[PDB]
């Protein structure tokens, strides 16, 4: 390639995997989204949550191949793994497993981050710094209010705690 | 008539007789409203919603005489039976006798069609399928997804379910 | 489910083969437009339209999946297939493989339409037609003539030929 | 200077050969700009193509200059060598030769970086990122493009292929 320049192998296999991943991400709350909109569950503002979430991921793995073309990598995409559930049990499990879905995407970045800087690439620890570091710890942040403010009313009544959550906080 | 033109007795007395239909679920739905509005029962935005079912319903009633009219058939109007109960209960009770409701009405509409269709009918399958058939999956699945909600409210305090749903869904 | 009605098993299995095949086009268009911005290939406007398709693709598997929903089936999402190719030669290669991709889901749609139609539900058969069905046909006639435009160009000269029409037709 | 604080002497010679560099820069393509506007060229889109490049190095010398200021480093400013060449032969070989250019100056610029970093000056190398390190991998991936579509139409006819550019690309 013409353009690519200080470009190390290991940063443009690995960012291949984290477009894999945050596909993979997506899909997850893609899931989430259409088991809340279910007539037996029907708490739509945890859908749209989740439906937010996986739009989120999805415009992060897109900007990834993005940036791989810019540097003058190469795309390879792979297959999207299916989530682990197509039931989700209720709103505080949902909650509790996208935050550790978050946090191993943010795992996986901060990773990526060491790879880039052990490689002397300034471009790309910076492409990853902003906003990818920053929406990662903002979204772990908002997540665990929402698993604290939930698991409060739980404690009182499971049925009424979704209920309300879904229209005070989500909504 | 001298607009008839391919369309079979046994579809002209199947209209009629699903207008009567509509006009019973008007009435259904009006006792409904009328039962929520009571001093004693005071749920204001079941009545609102359930008055703009009794209001749909007409619309639709009237559509399908029209619709009779314009095909060259001859409309007759049949006694309206009152709804079988002057009491609903409460909410949910209310919530669950109009899914079984729209239900039928949804079946009668299924079996009108198929009728249009067996005659071969094109403008009648056509007429039927939007809005009719469309209205009635809509209106189900939101009767479903309320039922569900309340549902999860009645299980901590039926007292404060109707007062909280009335007011955060219904309102 | 409360709300299923006249809602068969096969017409439920078959939706949920549908989205999957739609989320597998549209990763296929995300994969050509993702080539069609390399540094070698720089062709901005054959990258923009096929990430118009693959949005479209992607909005129509969400629909389906709220379709599911609405009707009281249950959504089962599988693994999302990758494209067949990471390289796709050329622009005149990549409209034609779109063609056949096109086709190949119009069938997949026909197929299920006929399964809802056998199963007697209208309103499956008219939620298919419009837009799925109609959407296909006019993708499917621009894809048509987009080939036979490039193709009239690339007789005189391949180079020129993509150079233009990304200007021209795409642009 | 008594604002002067951790900036190293290494850093402030490396900002004054870097504003040399960037004039040079600019100069090369003035130059570039001035060649295409000759009656027997005429190629006005290309002209302002590196009249624009020209100015956005120029803006680039005297934004170093006025960060030097900043930090309390001593400006020292040395000739401007002349440009290499004063006919640019044609379009595709000062394309050519900008793309070489820039890459040149993105490396001056990463090996400044590094000096910033092994001194742990975090506010240097955090000015150096941007924008100057992205400013210049996104010219080098337009220059890439630019090349591979002239190339394109190069293979064809070179009279008709800058004729077309100019106008098409660069209009």
């Amino acid at each position: 390639s013409q353009v690519r320049q200080n470009f190390h192998q290991d940063c443009e296999a690995g960012l291949n995997r984290t477009v894999n991943l945050k596909f993979h991400s997506s899909y997850v709350y893609l899931s989430m989204a259409s088991y809340f909109n279910r007539d037996d569950v029907a708490l739509s503002n945890f859908a749209k949550f989740f439906r937010e979430r996986s739009a989120a991921a999805k415009a992060h793995a897109e900007k990834l191949i993005e940036y791989q073309n810019q540097r003058g990598g190469r795309v390879f995409l792979q297959s999207v793994e299916k989530p682990e559930r197509d039931d989700w049990a209720n709103g505080l499990e949902a909650l509790q497993t996208a935050l550790k879905l978050q946090k191993s995407v943010n795992q996986a970045l901060l990773d990526l981050h060491a790879v880039a800087a052990d490689k002397s690439d300034p471009h790309m620890t910076d492409f990853l710094e902003s906003p990818y570091l920053s929406e990662s710890v903002e979204t772990i942040k908002k997540l665990g209010d929402h698993i604290t403010s939930l698991k409060k009313l739980w404690s009182s009544h499971p049925g009424m705690a979704e209920y309300l959550f879904n229209k005070h906080t989500l909504g």
